[PDB]
């Protein structure tokens, strides 16, 4: 094992470190939109439950 | 064995001593950039772990 093999190893590490890491921001954006969609789907279920009890929809989240 | 053979030996030692030693600074530069790259790749893993626990990224290294 010699300095030229070790420079090749360092060079290839620099390549793999650059390319094998995903765009984390783009991944989290799509997960975050799923949270919003899921929370609105829940708010919709609870608007219908409030409608069962009160014959009207809520304007306030605490209800 | 005589003074002329010994002067040839000294002359060739002076040559091999000059050429067979690598640029140590250049080698260490590329290893040092690997340390920085590796430490930032770790800091990135830990930013995602802090995001798992806190729903936000850290601004401070101690976290
Ligand atoms: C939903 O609650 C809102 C505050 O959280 C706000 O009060 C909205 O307006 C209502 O005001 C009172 C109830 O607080 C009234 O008797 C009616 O429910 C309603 N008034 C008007 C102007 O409609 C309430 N819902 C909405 C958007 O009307
Ligand atoms: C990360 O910690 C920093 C100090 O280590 C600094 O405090 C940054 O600013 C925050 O300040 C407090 C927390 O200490 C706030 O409640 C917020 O988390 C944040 N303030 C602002 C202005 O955003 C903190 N993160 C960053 C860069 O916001
Ligand atoms: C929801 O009900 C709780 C009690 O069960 C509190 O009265 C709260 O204020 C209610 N939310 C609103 C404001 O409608
Ligand atoms: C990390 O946690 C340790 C305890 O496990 C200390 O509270 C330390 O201060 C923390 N770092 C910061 C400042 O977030
Ligand atoms: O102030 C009372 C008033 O509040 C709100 C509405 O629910 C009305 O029906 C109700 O009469
Ligand atoms: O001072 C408390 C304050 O510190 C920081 C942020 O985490 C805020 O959400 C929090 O309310």
């Amino acid at each position: 094992f010699t300095l030229i093999e070790l420079l090749i190893v360092i060079a290839i590490i620099a390549i793999l470190a650059a390319v094998l890491i995903p765009n984390l921001l783009a991944a989290r954006k799509r997960a975050n939109d799923t949270v919003v969609t899921a929370y609105l789907n829940d708010a919709v279920k609870f608007q219908e439950m409030y409608q069962i009890d009160n014959n009207s929809y809520t304007s306030n989240q605490a209800a």
